[PDB]
C-alpha cells in the first residue's frame, strides 16, 4: 500500500520489517541514510 507509508515515531510508531531499516526522518529502505547512524529501526550497522 501507499497509504502509512512512514516508519518508527513519524510513522504512528509502526516499523519496517524483517530487515528494512528505518531513517531518521521515518522512512523505509537500505544504506547509510537508513541502516547507517540515524536508524530508528531495521537491520540497522551500529
Amino acid at each position: 500500500a501507499a497509504a502509512a507509508q512512514r516508519c518508527g515515531e513519524q510513522g504512528s510508531n509502526m516499523e519496517c520489517p524483517n530487515n528494512l531499516c528505518c531513517s531518521q526522518y521515518g522512512y523505509c529502505g537500505m544504506g547509510g541514510d537508513y541502516c547507517g547512524k540515524g536508524c530508528q529501526n531495521g537491520a540497522c550497522w551500529t
